[PDB]
């Protein structure tokens, strides 16, 4: 383990990136989240794109 940063974490971090209605405060808590603990990848996707689905004006 010489990596912290896994492919996973790194599309995750795209991933959150990928979401435009997430405040960029939210999006860069969630990836201050992912870059101190580079493991709820799928956990921080989640929260982002429901918080990110909830902004984003329907």
């Amino acid at each position: 383990a010489d990596n912290k940063f896994n492919k996973e974490q790194q599309n995750a971090f795209y991933e959150i990136l990928h979401l435009p209605n997430l405040n960029e405060x939210q999006r860069n808590a969630f990836i201050x989240s992912l870059k101190d603990d580079p493991s709820q990848s799928a956990n921080l996707l989640a929260e982002a794109k429901k918080l990110n689905d909830a902004q984003a004006p329907k």
